[PDB]
């Protein structure tokens, strides 16, 4: 059974775990506490392949089902929303470790509704993000969202497609069931030390 | 004429500029002094944003991205590798802090370029024998590096080789010495490393 290595924290891999639960794949996890040999995190590892870099073993998962794309436009498309969400979800895991968070954080969430409005437009006339079919940048937005709300309770009020869309990918019988289960790591968001998403609980 | 439209600068652009020039594919440049999503391209029906889009998009139409999805996975990996290092100093680069940002950055490093300099005792380049876009966006790290310590390659001699073999490529050693090169700024130009109109 493939293996998923990471903290026990939502971090970079919790858009890995939504598509590995939507698309019923067996796994197991390695849960990296707070307290090869330091190791490298995360990482993924079955027969085949050992992979490291959240990116690739999130896109490697996603093409093990053929969900990259048909033809290099499509994939395109594919990696420009994948890219776009990580300006987001980057955008805060690059000041969510500093004593001056609140401050930054005045300047992220002035930039974030350009961000989300692109997202927005494009749910306008796509049930997902790519159509009518999830694909994996769908649940990269899910935990950006997720994350981002945790931020600015508010930050989606203008944006009821972006609402919507969060529900609905919550009601995917799978996502809903998993969310539920014991296997779900609801907190922290960041690592533990960070300023914003850390520590223990919400 | 596909259209790539970036800053008159190095920055996010530049491995797709290699890339292209490798392949010898006839481009257009828009570039920007001194309104619109930065980098942008455009050919026939693909308008594309987002730099690492845009540079994958350019190798799968060449076929370069990988057969299977175990290679693409080996392609993806050296891909984030690379931008650890690439965005560790775009990260720094325009903070006031940037001097003291450095020491920390500089420390982490030779530990990042280990990886590359290992997997370079035993292939060419970082596939194999054959070039892939990652070789490319490590060209650009490296240069880009060795601008904030001249010496952080010493201890990387199969890296140095490296960078000496990609220049030695007819087509990137004709582009370096060509006027289509944009040697300087590495960042925007406001940034504390990288900036400024001259080296």
């Amino acid at each position: 059974s493939p293996i998923l290595g990471y903290w026990k924290i939502k971090g970079l891999v919790q858009p890995t775990r939504l598509l590995l639960e939507y698309l019923e794949e067996k796994y197991e996890e390695h849960l990296y506490e707070r307290d090869l040999e330091f190791p490298n995190l995360p990482y993924y590892i079955d027969g085949d392949v050992k992979l490291t870099q959240s990116m690739a073993i999130i896109r490697y998962i996603a093409d093990k089902h053929n969900m990259l794309g048909g033809c290099p436009k499509e994939r395109a498309e594919i990696s420009m929303l994948e890219g776009a969400v990580l300006d987001i979800r980057y955008g805060v895991s690059r000041i969510a470790y500093s004593k001056d968070f609140e401050t930054l954080k005045v300047d992220f969430l002035s930039k974030l509704p350009e961000m989300l409005k692109m997202f927005e437009d494009r749910l306008c006339h796509k049930t997902y993000l790519n159509g009518d079919h999830v694909t994996h940048p769908d649940f990269m937005l899910y935990d950006a969202l997720d994350v981002v709300l945790y931020m600015d309770p508010m930050c989606l009020d203008a944006f009821p497609k972006l609402v919507c869309f969060k529900k609905r990918i919550e009601a995917i019988p799978q996502i809903d069931k998993y969310l539920k289960s014991s296997k779900y790591i609801a907190w922290p968001l960041q690592g533990w030390q960070a300023t914003f998403g850390g520590g223990d609980h919400p």
